[PDB]
């Protein structure tokens, strides 16, 4: 029975037919937008949303079966677990069981080729961000103590600042948005910022470079 | 006569002929914004545009004539015979007219070159391309759901939502424009965006380093 | 005695407690944002403020002391030494002393690392850094003559069309908020912009590719 | 004499007080932006600009003699001979003047280092330059049939298409402030500017990378 059980499950053809289960909800989550076509056929919708995660949750339950110790210790299915759970209680959440359509990731071999290759680079950066982090940290801080009175909405606490430093960073609407009034006021706030934007910018292009030479290098030797 | 007829159109001269054919009906496509030329010289103008889409046409059929089977497998020629058909059709599509212009990048040596190279490179995209249509999906299912009923303007379907977060991508007016005034409702946006914003420039980047490497690679051996 | 002395300063407790204590000082400074927690705790923050300010007062006289010469010739402790004199002195300044987290940096050997990596790559673009400051010297020179008369709030004095290039440069607003309301009076001010745009970005990409190629060659050979 | 005048403008010395004097002239536009300063010291700032630009006209009279078919075959000396030559007409012009701090450029060895790598690359990239072109010349006659007669302002001619195109390529203000106020009218205008965007941005990024390429392919042999 174990024999036959998984030779079912790890067949190509259930997965096959769960990804086109994933792909038929999908496109069902995609339609439910419509006022029109919820108003035409939501009982439909509603009976085809009952089905396919019954035959999702079923599928979990034999996955977790054929491999009690590997479901926990593989984080993609710990992620369709984790997914197909969310999904599973009713009542807010509704818009996260949208990311059940990340299973599609899941199960297509070249999609989790893609997103292992993404994670990878991480621990060559995660220096970089604790930095940034850091350094965020301190110029929200003094950004809140010195513009925080006259321009709470961008500086009042401690959050919009780190918000607000976030968006400077980006370079969205930095000088007209931010710094020319505030300039209106405190007219020596481009002390400030400048030194932040040449900072911030020069910290993220040898981001970008260190990740160029970490993806290099492995192609090199 | 087939010897005399493909001696002619694969010469120098009959593609250097259409190439002067093709910069002039491109400074007439220029010439005709004008209100004030177009009153001046109405006639010469159509006169000359028919002229050289007979001469284009004629063309058109000797090359399709030289080559019959490689006419319709060579993407060059697919393209031109594409352009000049669209081209013939009369009355809207008087604008898609213009992309007869391309058909210079057709003739010219070194365009043909720098176009295949750059088409070389999708094939070592395309997944990446496939993940961000798929992030995208998902996410504009939930701004449409979150942000629809109170910001129809940029949520209320999913294609306007679709848009915005393309916009966001592109980091135009993405916290002014879009965040801070839903945050003046939802003052919990910020946890849809700042994610959004940090994944799909990081996947941006990781597109860009990939693209790289692809085409370094093919040089370090 | 300075065998004791030196074995607790370069001991890795005594840089653990000044890291907790770096910490702890952290939270403290995030927390007086707050009216509401000031208005709580106001004496027990001050209170912690001086103890931990002692605490790191007593550790510079100690390093100072068991490294003389070293001190005034290591930056990192000549930065230490500066963050906690400059902290020192009481009452404007008070901002300034939210630097002291950057110590953060200090202590810890993997951002001490990054730092230094960093700064590595400034000597092979001072060049660039010049030209471009001589070149923003020179068309904010112009600018100013051009167009400070007519907005004056742009460019009436020098410092302020050198802000108006560095924003131009960072392409935030240049043409709808800087160049399109200088087109409505001076209809030719494209010519000064579009080619300051085209030389400013492209000797930008210049500066990045150059220091990936010095990041890189430290790493080909 | 030639043995002489050659060993005086080839010395190290001579150059070393253009180069002064080129600074110093350089101080001097600075501070003419001032009203108050000029009001202050008009006759002693005309006066030194007098003195010196009497002193660059004879540098170059001596230069041009010492090498003559050098100087109208050396860039360099090139730029430095127009740059005196435009300064030297009196009456609008007065702006280009200040283009003669450029010639610090010109007699630092590092700067000149720094240009002639810039400009060594433009040779890779003139085809992509040209590609470019031709697609903005297309997209812009299109978008001024389009848009021309509902939005004169951003396309009723095509030399405010293109420059409508070369902002939306830059990413400034292409939603809010142009694509969705078409969009007011013509609801499918992101057919015209969504591909737009990727393509402009895809060729953009193609042409950094390439440029990557021929400045490392330098070194990796
Ligand atoms: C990933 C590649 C495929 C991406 C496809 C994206 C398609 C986007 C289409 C957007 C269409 C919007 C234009 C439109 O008018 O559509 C109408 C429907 C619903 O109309 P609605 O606005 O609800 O009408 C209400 C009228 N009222 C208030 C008076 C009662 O508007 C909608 O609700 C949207 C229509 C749903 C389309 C779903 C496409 C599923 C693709 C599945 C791919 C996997
Ligand atoms: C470890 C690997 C993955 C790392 C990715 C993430 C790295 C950054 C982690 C940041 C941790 C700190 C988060 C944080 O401080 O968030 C604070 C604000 C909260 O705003 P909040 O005050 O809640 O606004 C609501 C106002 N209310 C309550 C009255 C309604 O929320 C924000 O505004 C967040 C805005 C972005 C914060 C940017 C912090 C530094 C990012 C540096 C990343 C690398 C850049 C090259
Ligand atoms: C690829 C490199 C070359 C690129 C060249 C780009 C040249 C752009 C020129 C834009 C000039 C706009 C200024 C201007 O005032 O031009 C006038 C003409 C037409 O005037 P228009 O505005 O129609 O006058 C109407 C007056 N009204 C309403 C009272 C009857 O305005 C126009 O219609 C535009 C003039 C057409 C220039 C065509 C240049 C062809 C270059 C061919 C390159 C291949
Ligand atoms: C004006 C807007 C766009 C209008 C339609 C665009 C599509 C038509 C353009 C045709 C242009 C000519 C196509 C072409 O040159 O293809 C050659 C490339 C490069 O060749 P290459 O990789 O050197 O040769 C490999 C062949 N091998 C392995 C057997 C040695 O070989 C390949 O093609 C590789 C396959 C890549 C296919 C991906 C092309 C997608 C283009 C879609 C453009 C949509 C724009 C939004
Ligand atoms: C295969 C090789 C070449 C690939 C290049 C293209 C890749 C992206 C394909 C996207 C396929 C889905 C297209 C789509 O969903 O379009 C929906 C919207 C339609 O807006 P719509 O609802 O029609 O607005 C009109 C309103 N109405 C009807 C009432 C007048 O139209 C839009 O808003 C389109 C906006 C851009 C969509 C971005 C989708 C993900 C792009 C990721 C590309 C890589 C990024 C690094
Ligand atoms: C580096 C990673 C950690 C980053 C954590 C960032 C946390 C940001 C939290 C922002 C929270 C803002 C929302 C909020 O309502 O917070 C209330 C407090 C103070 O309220 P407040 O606005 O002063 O109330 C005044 C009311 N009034 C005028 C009528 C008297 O608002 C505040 O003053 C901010 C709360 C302080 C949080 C400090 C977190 C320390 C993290 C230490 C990490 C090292
Ligand atoms: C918070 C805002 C900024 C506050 C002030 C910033 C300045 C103080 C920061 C001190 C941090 C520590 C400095 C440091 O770690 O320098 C080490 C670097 C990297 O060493 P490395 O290149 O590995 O060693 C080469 C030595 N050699 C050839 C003999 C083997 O070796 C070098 O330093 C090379 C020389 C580069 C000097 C350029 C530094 C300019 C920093 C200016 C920052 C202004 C921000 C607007
Ligand atoms: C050496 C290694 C590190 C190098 C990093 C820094 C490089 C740039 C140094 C710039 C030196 C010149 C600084 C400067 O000219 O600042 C002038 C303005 C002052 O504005 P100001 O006139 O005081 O406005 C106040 C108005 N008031 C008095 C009536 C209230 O202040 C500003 O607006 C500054 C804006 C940025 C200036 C950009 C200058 C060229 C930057 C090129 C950097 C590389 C770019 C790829
Ligand atoms: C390359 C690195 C050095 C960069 C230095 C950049 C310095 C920028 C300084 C900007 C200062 C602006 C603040 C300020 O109030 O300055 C006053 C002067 C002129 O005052 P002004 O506005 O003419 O007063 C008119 C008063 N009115 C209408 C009632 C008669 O405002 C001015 O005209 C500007 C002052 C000229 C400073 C020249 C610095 C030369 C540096 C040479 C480097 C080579
Ligand atoms: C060869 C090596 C160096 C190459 C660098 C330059 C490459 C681009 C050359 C462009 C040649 C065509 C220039 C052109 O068409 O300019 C037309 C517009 C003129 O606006 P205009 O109609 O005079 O507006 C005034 C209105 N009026 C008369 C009534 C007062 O003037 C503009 O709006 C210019 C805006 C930029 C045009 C962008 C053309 C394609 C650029 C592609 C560059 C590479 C991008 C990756
Ligand atoms: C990459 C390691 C793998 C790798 O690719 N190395 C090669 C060089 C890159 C680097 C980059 C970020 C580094 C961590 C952070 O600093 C925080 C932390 C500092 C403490 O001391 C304790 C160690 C921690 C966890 C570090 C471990 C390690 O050092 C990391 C993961
Ligand atoms: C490049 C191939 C050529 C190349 O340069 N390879 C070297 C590595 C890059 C990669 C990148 C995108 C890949 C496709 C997508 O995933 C979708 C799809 C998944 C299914 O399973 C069926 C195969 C499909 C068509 C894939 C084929 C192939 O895998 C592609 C073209
Ligand atoms: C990098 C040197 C180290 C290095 O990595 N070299 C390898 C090539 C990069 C380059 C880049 C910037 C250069 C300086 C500037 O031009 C200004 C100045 C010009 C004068 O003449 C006097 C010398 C100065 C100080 C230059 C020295 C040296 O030339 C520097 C530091
Ligand atoms: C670089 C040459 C030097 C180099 O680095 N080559 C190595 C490969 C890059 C390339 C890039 C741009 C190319 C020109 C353009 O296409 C226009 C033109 C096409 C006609 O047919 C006549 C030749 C022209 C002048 C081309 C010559 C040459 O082909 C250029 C300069
Ligand atoms: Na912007
Ligand atoms: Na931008």
């Amino acid at each position: 029975m174990y024999l036959r059980i998984t030779n079912i499950v790890e067949s190509s053809f259930f997965t096959k037919f769960i990804i086109y289960l994933i792909v038929l909800n999908g496109i069902t989550m995609g339609l439910e937008t419509s006022k029109t076509f919820m108003q035409s056929f939501g009982v439909y919708t509603t009976l085809f949303k009952q089905i396919v995660i019954t035959i999702f949750t079923i599928e979990i339950i034999l996955r977790i079966y054929v491999h009690r110790i590997s479901f926990f210790k593989d984080p993609w299915s710990l992620f369709d677990f984790f997914v197909v759970a969310i999904s599973l209680v009713p009542t807010i959440l509704r818009v996260l069981r949208v990311l059940r359509l990340f299973r599609l990731v899941t199960a297509v071999p070249q999609m989790r080729k893609i997103v292992s290759a993404l994670i990878s680079v991480i621990p060559g950066m995660l220096s970089v961000i604790a930095l940034m982090t850091l350094f965020f940290y301190i110029f929200a801080i003094m950004a809140t103590q010195l513009f925080g009175e006259r321009f709470p909405e961008w500086f009042g606490t401690l959050g919009e600042s780190f918000y607000t430093l976030f968006q400077v960073m980006t370079g969205e609407s930095w000088s007209m948005g931010i710094v020319r009034p505030l300039m209106e006021v405190y007219p020596y706030a481009w002390v400030f910022f400048i030194p932040f934007i040449f900072v911030v910018t020069f910290v993220m292009i040898n981001l970008v470079v260190a990740i160029i030479v970490d993806a290099m290098a492995i192609l090199n030797q």
